């Protein structure tokens, strides 16, 4: 089987993408942020405190002829962008783009954090990460891939993002028509249940490339590009006039900069990220500063090629019994 869905920008800037997903008995079409760095499937739903809901489209499990109540299960998350939500747990049928898990945990939400409710265009995350991270308890339940993988023609999902425009997430098979020359594979490990890889250095504009090995995680769930600080120091002084402000919380830049490409490595292959797809816009309405999008991970533990880096390339998550990434320039 196969499976091949829409993903759209949430906003003008890119912030993030959604992807319609069908739940339930009848079908209760909900718009999820598919997250390749977290492994749970939550939604708004009828359980969720009223006062958290703000234009979000919810699930009603009670509505669902296929729900049923997942006896004593809780989840509880926490993102890195500290952002949070909770609640039980029913099993349902799920579709993404026509491939169809029956049995797949849902996770209801009871509670949302306030970046959340003031967020209406996403009802809820569809983890794609290893299922070792999933939060549900006292019994951990499994990613829509993971339930998934062994009826796909291959054990395989692509990330296609579009910059300002819409792209495609495929389940099962890779199509060679979306991207140019050839897709370069990389070692993933899965210890922190992330996929995880090495990059083989950056670029910054027409720069010379170096060589220097950066660790870190393939994340459709995060907006931007987080990197050692040396490489974003060296990326910002290229940009006349950015700095780091400790107020705004990252590099900012006078918005009528035109901004350098960055290059990521990926084994000998390069990916180029295009300067406008690092121009985040306005700190505030109505400012001549910009915010950046390529900031330092240095506070994170962990670098995280997040949209900013995927959105400049055909992404393979291959679910092999040994997985690995792969990456296309498009």
């Amino acid at each position: 089987s196969t499976g091949s869905a829409t993903t759209t920008p949430i906003d003008s800037l890119d912030d993030a993408y959604i992807t319609p997903v069908q739940i339930g008995t009848p079908a209760q079409t909900l718009n999820l942020d598919f997250d390749t760095g977290s492994s749970d499937l939550w939604v708004f739903s009828s359980e969720t405190t009223a006062s958290e809901v703000d234009g979000q489209t919810i699930y009603t499990p009670s509505k669902s002829t296929t729900a049923k109540l997942l006896s004593g299960a809780t989840w509880s998350i926490s993102y890195g962008d500290g952002s949070s939500s909770s609640g039980d747990v029913y099993t349902d049928t799920v579709s993404v783009g026509g491939l169809t898990v029956t049995g797949q945990a849902v996770e209801s939400a009871k509670k949302v954090s306030s970046s959340f409710t003031e967020d209406s265009t996403i009802d809820g995350l569809l983890g794609l990460a290893f299922s070792t991270l999933n939060t549900v308890s006292p019994t951990q339940q499994k990613t829509f891939f993971d339930n998934a993988k062994a009826s796909l023609d291959s054990p395989v999902f692509t990330a296609d993002l579009g910059y300002h425009a819409p792209g495609t997430y495929n389940f099962g098979f890779i199509d060679t028509t979306a991207y140019t020359g050839s897709i370069t594979y990389t070692a993933v490990s899965t210890k922190q249940g992330f996929w995880e890889w090495t990059s083989t250095g950056y670029a910054v504009g027409s720069g010379t490339f170096k060589s220097t090995s950066i660790d870190g995680i393939a994340d459709t769930g995060t907006t931007l590009l987080y990197l050692p600080a040396t490489v974003v120091s060296a990326y910002w002084a290229q940009v006349s006039g950015a700095k780091s402000s400790s107020s705004v919380g990252g590099y900012v830049f006078p918005c009528s900069a035109t901004l350098p490409s960055f290059t990521f490595g990926v084994g000998s292959a390069r990916i180029v990220i295009p300067g406008d797809y690092i121009d985040f816009g306005p700190i505030s309405t109505g400012s001549s500063s910009c915010f950046g999008g390529i900031q330092s991970s240095a506070g994170i533990g962990i670098n995280i090629f997040g949209d900013v880096a995927l959105k400049a390339a055909f992404v393979v998550f291959n679910g092999a019994t040994t997985p690995t990434l792969g990456f296309a320039s498009k």
